């Protein structure tokens, strides 16, 4: 029967989380914002505590935890700041390929190292020409002998800078009338390969601290032996990818909105105005009470997907109900948050008007909010069928 | 562990409810709509098809089924008509104080005949005067020796004129300054005592086949051993009853909504305009998303709520969240399926006009949405305590 | 520069119109609802009063008012029932396309007799198959000599049995690839044409005292004479139609929408909850004041779209935004208006449910919500060149 | 009779405003922002193309220009940045209480100084621990000889470290039972007055190039002769001030509207996924309508407010509509712009997000969302007496 009972095991990763993001990551999240630096410090930290790459299998020195695993975790990380935890999650996303998708040999390889130094890897798909539009990328991968030579342009690779190898997706039927399902070959390259250009950090409005880069690919040869399924199983692998991350994008959400609330709830429970607190003008506790009752919607929607898939069924749907809502009301309570603090609410010196900033990519990178209503229709429609 | 899969045994009365739903109810929900008719054989065979009185305990020949259990039948029946099942809803409204505030002889006598015959029973709080303002109702109780005076008026009374008995909360502390607390008592009274003036049927927008009446209770005696748990418990019994009763009804709202979505997306699926099916529109595809994202969310939302209260905890907070959710989204849904049918749908030959009449008591009835934010409002601070 | 003052002229006219809504209608148009008479006694007094037929020339015996006039005048009357008022409304339907594409002997034959008796008549453009799709109609006429054969059926066709004659949209160009602009033609057709064969009055939810039918047309012959501007001058006049006749249709609702406020506005200044009127309620007075807001700005936007006509120049952009959201705020203020009222708003013997069963049309007929963006982005896009 | 057509004079102005804004401006509104610098340059001028101080009346040298012309010009300014807007904006909110409350002395002296050189002002109201409770505030003013002693601090002030002058806000009637329209008096202080203690630069979400300040009045000695109307009168000139200032703030909010919807716009019809325009999938086509709707439905809003008063009547109910629905379009149009900007949206390089930084603000200041409902809902419910 049903159950929103957490295990003992799950109770204890996520203290482990909640104690490292208040105490941690919180104290210095706000300097980081205006900074931009890369959190070294706070990584070297979540890997040491075992709060990154948590998909890895145990036979590679992983925990090999499950999706609703890594949601519990990500929910709390990111309450503390979204610009760390992205950074910690795009870790993941360049994981998962290699595990739905490689050999032994690979795993080993480049999952391996990821278990025994705090590095970084990052996830190539999008281009300035096409990011929603997957199958409309044209970084050309052609066969050379037992090599093959990548030329394209990324855009957007969030540790881009950072990374010690990618996952690269590349179309490799030059025939424009392919099919998505064989055009695309999935590749790792390792980030020290001539021909990688790395751009410039790039400065967006919010998670600021989060390495975003531009990455060029100039003859950049690539072994056969790093072709991770074969050739034209790319499109597969990357859309097997998102039933796995999408729900703990969705969570990370769901933090950012829960801190938009308790900060926006303490306020509220302290300011004074006509002689009440906040809280007890009706209108406001009203706007509190709907800023709740979406983020308990939200969690709930995270949780269902990811039991799905853990459960070993596509949950796409599912996957791609919770990615939509918990994105939207993640922006509502953020705006709600800034409204509750007044004048102090858009100033610097508080702590919510950062998260309306970050707040907003949640809308558009890892399928934007169009999409995703998309793929719902979709799969909502394929059901009356 | 988190779970959302279904007992073998709730698969069964799932599978029970779904089949009368749209084998019975379907097919002659519409033709009771427009007379108004108490739908007596419905009743009759969902009592034969143990779909009603579901809470009562095995010892007095019931099922004893939980909050869950409820909320999946509910949300069948609802799918069918919600102007029938208000009817078997009723019942359960009635049946809940008892069960939560009665003593063994209470119990079996008054639940008892539920399970023997196919008999009706109403739960009466509000009055012409109070119905969101319980702490406002005014219909006396005055105690007469070895019995009890009851005197007043109550409006809005589900199956108010089909019922055997009734569950009745009067004032039995004349001192307007009486803590709410302390200065009410719930009762079971029986419908044929001397001094209940059963009023006219209501004539309503939606649940049409619904009985709905005023009753008046003029020196109406009723003995002190009809006394659910002393006097004085009546507000504690009545508060307590909403924690089992708000799930269910919440049940109610997403089985409409599902039926509103089906509904839509059949014809969406047949209708062409431009040359195209409508499901073919995008401004539809993503209309049908956001209706399939919404029903989804709230029947989580019951079930959380539902989980909660089985689990033998207190879920006002999530039960709150639910009901307010489920009735908002029932009635977004009702007219966008109205919409999707564009001028069939305005006509009364198609079955969605009747779900849009019938969603909108569902932000009104056992809490209006205003009266929900503040429960929520009020639950939620609690926690910054 | 601006002025939104009336003239000495329109204050009369509204007047007359608010006193006749107020005084007249009202008190009758909850028992039309109920039964769905045509409102003949009430039509037979806007006509005598002047408030019908507003639009014809005065050459014909007409008072040759204004848009602006016609939306001030509607938006007084739609206060009272859009029941009765979009029955005045469905005679400016039809007259306006002999008013733009007719000839003096057409007119004057036509319009004239409607400035006689208080004769009714009707727009048929809208079939089973295609009612949003204008250019998807497959009424056929054919051209027999000096005579046009009609066969074809028509839908949802207001006034369709008490019409004395119809503006009818007929597909003249067989062929299936001739555009639109050249493939259709308009006539007027007498109803006592044999051929002619009225259908049944359809029960719609809502504004069930309009006289709404299917209409067949069996070898319908039409003299040639009858024929509007020409052969293939159909599309234009339907057209040019809509910009005069859309924003008086947004004014219904806006009147409509007035009648909502106006009375939760009164029953939340009587009603009591916990201590204090309905209106002292925060939650409340914020509700009241969306709800005025939303009144006042659909009045603006019918007002700008009427002025731009009245002033000789296209005014589909603004026409097409008034509707929009004019349809859109009636239905919103019409359910917020039920939820003042509490359990007394779902109830048959209070104003309001009835507001709720009419508003939903407005974001239907006459270009639905979803046609209203297509236009609104065609002519938002048509400005960025 | 309706009118809205703008005069010959209007259109001059508008053109002026539209050039300065569009090719100065614009082209360098991203260096300001970035930087937070104040754009003197652009101030200078605004001064010199006569777009400053407007409301100065002609006999001090001013223009004399009515509220309809200041809301035509803030339109077109704000098109270019809100930053630099405000500045201009904020001198208008010092300006105006003089001019409605000041002897002629007071106004040739102030008001005349501000026509000779490019001269800023502010007005200062707003306290650390009162801004939406406006008699709520606490800087004193004690009254000692011939002259006035000013003690508080006040909070939030545009062009607070720019300013040649103040109007400020003091308590005047000690007694704390003392009625807000009695306890308060205007002031007109000097910069430059031993005793002013100007704060740091407050560093914002947005309107980044602005000046915003915290000051400290200790012992600060007014001369008697800079008292407005008199002792007491305070409240009445702050109340009767908004009158007049509420409808250009919206102006500026329909103006950063404006500009979201032209970008947004451009981009739709430049970027191309799935083989098509973005402005070509109806899910665009259909948000791009509805932006479309609402910045027209927001101007219309504040020339029904802006003509009102300059009829020489009371706008409150008006001006609040105005206020609150421009301030949020505004914001939903900023959100939805980044939107179809996707991932460069996002990005600073780029001239949304800026946008929405922005327009935050017109949620909060000049009477926040939630006051506004306030004002609104007392002023219609004052219609049902
Ligand atoms: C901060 C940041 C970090 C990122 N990190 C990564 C990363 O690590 N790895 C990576 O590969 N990518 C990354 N991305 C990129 C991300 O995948 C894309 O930005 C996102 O998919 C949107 O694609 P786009 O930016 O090309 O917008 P576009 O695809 O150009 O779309 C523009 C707008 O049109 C809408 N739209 C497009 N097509 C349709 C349609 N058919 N119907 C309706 N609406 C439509 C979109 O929803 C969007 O609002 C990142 C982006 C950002 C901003
Ligand atoms: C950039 C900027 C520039 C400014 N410029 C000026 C200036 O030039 N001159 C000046 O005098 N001021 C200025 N202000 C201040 C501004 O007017 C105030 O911030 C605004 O009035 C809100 O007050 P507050 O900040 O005290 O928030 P609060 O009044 O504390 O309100 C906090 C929150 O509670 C809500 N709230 C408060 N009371 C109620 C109630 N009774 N019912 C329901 N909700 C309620 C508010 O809506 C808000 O959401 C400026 C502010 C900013 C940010
Ligand atoms: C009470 C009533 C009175 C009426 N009176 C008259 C009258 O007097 N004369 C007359 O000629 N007609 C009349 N009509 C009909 C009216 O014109 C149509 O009902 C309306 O145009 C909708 O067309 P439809 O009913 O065929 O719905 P459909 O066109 O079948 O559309 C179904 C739904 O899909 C949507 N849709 C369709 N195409 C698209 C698209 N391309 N993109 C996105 N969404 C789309 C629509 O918005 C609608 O919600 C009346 C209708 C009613 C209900
Ligand atoms: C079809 C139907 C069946 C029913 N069946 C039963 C039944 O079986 N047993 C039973 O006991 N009752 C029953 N009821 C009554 C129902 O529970 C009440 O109608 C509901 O509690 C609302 O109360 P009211 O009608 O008195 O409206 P009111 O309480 O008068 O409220 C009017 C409006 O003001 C709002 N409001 C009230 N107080 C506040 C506040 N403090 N703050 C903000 N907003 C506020 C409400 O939300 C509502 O919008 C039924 C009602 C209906 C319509």
């Amino acid at each position: 029967g049903f159950s929103f009972e957490l295990t003992e095991q799950q109770k204890e990763f996520q203290a482990t989380a909640r104690k490292f993001a208040r105490e941690e990551i919180i104290p210095v999240a706000a300097e980081y914002d205006r900074t931009g630096e890369y959190p070294v410090p706070l990584l070297k930290r979540a890997w040491e505590l075992g709060l990154m790459n948590t998909h890895i299998p145990e036979s590679f020195g992983g925990l090999g935890l499950g999706i609703i695993d890594s949601c519990l975790i990500t929910e709390e990380l990111a309450y503390g700041c979204t610009g760390v935890q992205t950074a910690i999650e795009a870790n993941t996303l360049g994981q998962v390929p290699l595990i739905i998708g490689g050999n032994y040999q690979q795993q080993k390889k480049y999952l391996g190292r990821m278990t025994e130094e705090p590095l970084m890897c990052a996830y190539c798909v999008t281009e300035p020409g096409a990011g929603s539009d997957v199958a409309g990328i044209k970084t050309k991968a052609e066969k050379k002998g037992d090599e093959y030579i990548i030329n394209g342009q990324k855009m957007w690779i969030t540790n881009g800078g950072k990374a010690n190898w990618y996952f690269l997706l590349a179309r490799s039927d030059p025939d424009p009338k392919a099919p998505a399902s064989k055009a695309f070959t999935g590749f790792i390259v390792e980030a020290d390969t001539p021909g990688v250009q790395i751009g410039r950090k790039e400065i967006n409005m919010g998670q600021r601290c989060s390495d975003t880069r531009g990455i060029v690919f100039e003859d950049v040869r690539v072994p056969k032996e790093n072709v991770l399924t074969g050739e034209g199983a790319g499109f597969k692998i990357a859309m097997g990818t998102f039933d796995k991350t999408r729900p703990p994008v969705a969570a990370g959400a769901v933090g950012l909105a829960q801190r938009a609330l308790d900060e926006a709830t303490k306020y509220a429970l302290e300011r004074k105005t006509f002689g009440k607190l906040l809280a007890e003008h009706q209108g406001i506790s009203f706007l509190l009470a709907d800023m709740a009752m979406k983020v308990e919607l939200a969690r709930l929607s995270y949780q269902r997907a990811a039991w799905e898939i853990d459960s070993g069924r596509r949950n796409t749907y599912y996957a791609s109900i919770a990615k939509a809502y918990a994105a939207d009301i993640a922006n509502q309570l953020a705006t709600d948050a800034v409204q509750v603090f007044g004048g102090n609410g858009f100033n610097t010196e508080y702590p919510v008007e950062k998260l309306m900033r970050d707040a907003k990519i949640y809308q558009i990178y890892e399928g934007t909010a169009q999409i995703q209503r998309i793929i719902i229709a979709r799969e909502h429609i394929g059901r009356y069928k």
